[PDB]
C-alpha cells in the first residue's frame, strides 16, 4: 500500500461528498461528472470546482453507480443497496431532469452506441446464478430486453459498445473469488450472437484480472482491472498493449482524453500520520506505458 497522493491527485473527492466514486465521464465541455455512492457530481473541468451535486447517503448506496455523456446529455444511475431498484436519469448538462425511470435490481455497467441503444449489465438476482445483458434505446428508455443470459456458473460483469453493431463483455466465475476463471467475450448486436472470445484469467500481457471498466478507444478498447494494469485490444480481441499500471485495488471507472486516462479511485492509503484510510480522489495517468512504479523511483 502506498501514501495518500495529495501531491498526484487531480481532485480530492473525499471532502466533496463523492465517497467511493466508481465511474467519472468528460461531457462535451469537457467538465467531469462523477458517479459515486456519495451521489452524482459535476466538477468544471478547469477549476475543479463542483458545478452540480445530486447527492446520496453513501453508507446505503449500492455500487457501481454509472455516468455516461452522450452528445449534450448525461446518462446516469443510483441504487440503494438494500431496495435493489435502480433509478435510470437523463439529465440535461445543467442538471434538468429529462427523463427518469426506475429499474427492477442493481446494475453493474452500461454502454450506450452512437445511435442511441441502451446495453446494462444487469446483476444476478438473489437465489439466481446467471445474469443479463439487457437493451433500449434512449429514445423511450424503457421496456428492457434480454441480449444475452451469462451461461450457469458464469456472470457478466463489464460491458463497451464498440461500435452500433457490436459489443465487448469481460465475465468471470459466479461465484467469484481471487483464482476464479475469467474471460472476455464479443457480440454481434444485430442478431445477440457471440462472435468471439479471448484473453484468461492472469496478470501477465494480455491476461485480465476483473476489469473495473471497458472504454472505448479507436476501433478497438482499453480496460482496467483489480491489478493496477490499462490493457489495451482491438476489435477482435487481439492483446495490444499494457498501457499504464497504477497499484492494485484503487481503481475504479476512468474516462480517456488526449492520451491520457481520467481515473476514479477509491480504497486504502497511508496518511500523513501513517495511519489507514479509505480514501477517494481523482487522478491522470499518461497511456505510454507509465506506471506508478516508476514515478516512485
Amino acid at each position: 500500500m502506498g501514501s495518500q497522493r495529495f501531491d498526484e491527485m487531480l481532485l480530492h473527492l473525499e471532502p466533496r461528498g463523492a465517497r467511493v466514486p466508481y465511474n467519472v465521464v468528460y461531457d462535451q465541455d469537457n467538465n467531469i461528472w462523477v458517479a459515486s455512492k456519495g451521489g452524482l457530481y459535476k466538477f468544471n473541468g478547469k477549476t475543479l470546482r463542483t458545478l452540480h451535486e445530486d447527492k446520496k447517503f453513501f453508507k446505503k448506496m449500492a455500487p457501481f453507480p454509472q455516468v455516461i455523456s452522450y452528445k449534450d446529455r448525461i446518462i446516469y444511475t443510483s441504487a440503494e443497496f438494500s431496495d435493489r431498484t435502480t433509478i435510470l436519469r437523463v439529465i440535461s448538462l445543467d442538471g434538468d431532469v429529462v427523463h427518469e425511470s426506475f429499474i427492477e435490481g442493481l446494475l453493474n455497467s452500461m454502454t450506450i452506441t452512437d445511435s442511441g441503444d441502451m446495453y446494462i449489465v444487469k446483476q444476478a438476482e438473489p437465489g439466481h446464478r446467471n445474469n443479463f445483458i439487457m437493451t433500449t434505446h434512449l429514445d423511450t428508455p424503457i421496456g428492457w430486453d434480454v441480449v444475452a443470459e451469462s451461461k450457469p456458473g458464469e456472470a457478466f460483469s463489464r460491458i463497451c459498445a464498440l461500435d452500433d453493431k457490436t459489443l465487448v463483455a469481460s465475465i468471470n466465475d459466479f461465484p467469484m473469488n481471487m483464482f476464479s476463471k475469467q474471460r472476455l467475450v464479443f457480440y454481434d448486436l444485430e442478431t445477440n450472437t457471440e462472435t468471439g472470445s479471448t484473453s484468461k484469467a492472469g496478470k501477465e500481457p494480455g491476461e485480465i484480472f476483473f476489469p473495473r471498466f471497458i472504454k472505448k478507444y479507436g476501433d478497438g478498447f482499453i480496460l482496467n482491472d483489480k491489478s493496477g494494469r490499462f490493457s489495451e485490444f482491438k476489435k477482435n480481441g487481439e492483446f495490444v498493449a499494457i498501457r499504464a499500471r497504477i497499484d492494485a485495488f484503487l481503481g475504479e471507472g476512468f474516462d480517456v482524453k488526449d492520451g491520457e486516462a481520467l481515473m476514479a479511485l477509491t480504497g486504502m492509503v497511508k496518511d500523513p500520520n501513517e495511519q489507514l484510510i479509505c480514501d477517494d480522489w481523482l487522478e491522470t495517468i499518461k497511456l505510454d506505458g507509465s506506471s506508478w512504479k516508476a514515478d516512485r523511483e
